This record gives structure tokens, sequence and C-alpha cells, in this order.
């Protein structure tokens, strides 16, 4: 239950030490489902400033917080009890930060689902979150180069999918437990390549390590949602709050691309006796990228990442104005169109 902690090099070049580190990261994910990375003073400072901005925002009146929403992007506020996981409400309040695109961006003009501007509460919160996410992204890129090297793949295998990647962050406050219900967030897996997470001192995150012989749902398939799976079955590892680290675990895309050599780590949050702040960062493919099986070149299966993101956020927030506008304007049909008639040059000739 004692997690490994690694210091990452600032730049990953493919030298023997980098390859060795990648092997160790893979082995830690395969054993524990998670590891820690040590933060330097700037990484820590930016983490703490984000947490502080989160605490200040959550003290604002509910009507103000609820105004920070968009019918174009899922960025913005989620009230306690608003998100659904496995048919049951989750109880953190959240501020989601997706790619911040104004109505001047061609993708927004074209009505691409989920594309639009973050409804920032104020410009100091904006600066704190953007600074933090730029640091988190540098770490995500290092981790992806290391992971490629550990699997004996070209160093750019995963970073070639994350140019202009759909990176996003959930800035969370869990209330203290006030009723008989201890569920903070139900068991689930996240959707992209990596999850990098930070937490305060309170405690409440649990993760499920790989279990020999245990079948894992492929959450990218509509018939194999991972939400709720294993909720009440051991083993669950408590992620002990530890100063000076971020945690890292794989998301759905890494499970798919590695054919299950890595598993998207199931995790859940239990409410504690005090309110708890955390941030979860998602290092994702480009919205237009298609993930593919790395070890089965003849396999026809693919995951269109933006389609997976969109499907997931629609199931998280079935009644949100963003979802209503996707349904009203049939923006899922435009997602089918953009697969073949996009102008961004993110994919294709
Ligand atoms: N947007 C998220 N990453 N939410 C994480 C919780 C699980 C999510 N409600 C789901 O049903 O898949
Ligand atoms: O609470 C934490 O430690 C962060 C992880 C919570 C989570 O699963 C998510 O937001 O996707
Ligand atoms: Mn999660």
């Amino acid at each position: 239950t004692n997690l490994q902690t690694f210091e990452l090099p600032t730049e990953v070049t493919g030298c023997a030490a980098d390859i060795s580190l990648g092997r160790a990261l893979i082995q830690a994910w395969q054993k524990d489902g998670i590891f820690q990375i040590k933060t330097d003073s700037e990484q820590d400072r930016k983490t703490q400033e984000a947490m502080a901005a989160s605490k200040q925002f959550c003290k604002e009146p509910l009507t103000f917080k609820s105004s920070c929403v968009s019918d174009l992007t899922y960025s913005g506020y989620v009230a306690s009890g608003e998100e659904v996981t496995a048919g049951k409400p989750d109880f953190p309040e959240i501020f989601t930060v997706c790619k911040d695109l104004s109505v001047g961006d061609q993708r927004v003009k074209a009505g691409w689902p989920c594309h639009g501007p973050v409804p920032w509460p104020n410009n100091t919160y904006q600066k704190s979150m953007k600074t933090f996410m730029e640091e988190l992204g540098l770490a995500g890129e290092r981790l992806l180069k290391l992971t490629a090297l550990g699997f004996e793949l070209p160093i750019n295998t995963f970073t070639d999918l994350t140019r202009d990647g759909w990176h996003h962050m959930r800035v969370l406050r869990f209330p203290p437990q006030t009723s008989t219900l201890s569920r903070g967030i139900g068991a689930h897996t996240d959707y992209g390549l990596l999850v990098i997470a930070a937490q305060d001192d309170v405690g409440g995150l649990y993760i499920r390590p790989p279990v020999e012989g245990e079948k894992r749902n492929r959450n990218w398939l509509p018939g194999e949602s991972s939400a709720g799976m294993f909720e009440h079955d051991e083993p669950w590892t408590f992620v002990t709050p530890t100063p000076g680290v971020w945690t890292v675990f794989p998301g759905d895309i890494l499970q798919f691309m590695t054919g299950g050599q890595l598993l998207s780590t199931p995790h859940k949050v239990k409410l504690n006796t005090r309110e708890r702040f955390a941030c979860a960062y998602f290092h994702e493919p480009n919205f237009e990228a298609s993930a593919y099986p790395l070890f089965e070149p003849s396999a026809n299966e693919r995951i269109h990442y933006g389609e997976h993101f969109t499907n997931m956020f629609m199931r998280c927030y079935p009644d949100r104005i963003t979802t209503q506008r996707i349904n009203k304007e049939n923006r899922l049909a435009h997602l089918e169109d953009l697969k073949k008639y996009s102008d961004t040059r993110a994919t294709g000739s």
C-alpha cells in the first residue's frame, strides 16, 4: 500500500536512464495501478495556488457559481449532486476546465460538440488554473515519452496523438459527510491517456490495482461501461495524502492502445469528516485523434477520442444545458461529419 515515487527528468531524450524509468513506471502501474511523481518547488507552488483559488471560488454563493456554465463547452461549474455516475449522484462541487476556445475559433463557429470558452469565475482563477495546467501538461508529455520507451515503441508514439490535445481538469471540493451516505464519487475509470492528480491533507481517494484474472470492462464501448464496477468489492487501495507529490494512473485510451497491458485504473472517492480539495488533470489525445491497438496492427478497432469524451460527458451530465444543446442541434451528427470534412489539419493530409 506504500506507493512508488519517482522524480521525472525535465526532458526525456531516449537515453538508457529514460528507458529504464519507463520500464519502472509500467511495472508500477502493472502492480499497484498508480504511482507518485515528486513535485519541484514550482510544481508545488502552482498546485497550492490552484487549491487556494478553488477554496475561494467555492465560498461564493451558489447562484454565482451556477452562472459559470456554457451551452457550448462542458467547462464550468457542477453542483454537488449534479453529476451522475452509474445512475447515482456524486457529491463534489466541481469546476471543469477544458480547452479554452472563444467564439472566434473556427471549431466553435462550426458547432463542434464540446468546443467553447471556459466560463471563468474571474481572471485570477483563470491565471492560476492555466499556469497549473501548463505545468501538468509538461509532466504529461514526459510521462508519455517514458511510457513509449518502456514498451519499446518510438518515443513519440503517444505524444503524436496529443498535439493540441484535449487536456482538461476537474477542480473538486468534496463536502464533509453530513448524511448516512459516504459516497463521494462512485467507482469509475477516466477517459484519456493519463490522469495526474493532486489532493490536500484530508484523504478519500481509493484506487483498484490490477487483479490477476479479473475481467475489466472497456469503458469506450457503450455495452461495457466501467462506472460502478467493483464498487463494493476488494481490493481498494487508499491513496494516502503525501506532501510534495502528484499521483498518476492510466485512462481508457492507454488500456485500449496497450491491449490491456495497462489498465484504466478504477477509482472512487469517499466523503470524510472534513471538506476535501483535490484536482484531477486529464492528459488527452487531440479531439480528432483515433487511438489504435499498438500491439495488433491488423486489428480494425479504433477509438475516436473526441467521440468518447463527448459520449462520456453527455452521460455524466444528462440535463446540463451543454448536453441539451448537443441533442437539440444534433451535434453528434456534426461529430460524424468532422471525422471526414475538418479543416484543422490535426489529422490527415
Ligand atoms: N468527467 C469525469 N471524468 N467524471 C468522473 C466520474 C465518472 C463519470 N460520472 C462517468 O459516469 O463516467
Ligand atoms: O478526488 C481526487 O483525489 C481526484 C480524483 C477524483 C476523480 O475521480 C475525478 O475527478 O475524476
Ligand atoms: Mn476520475
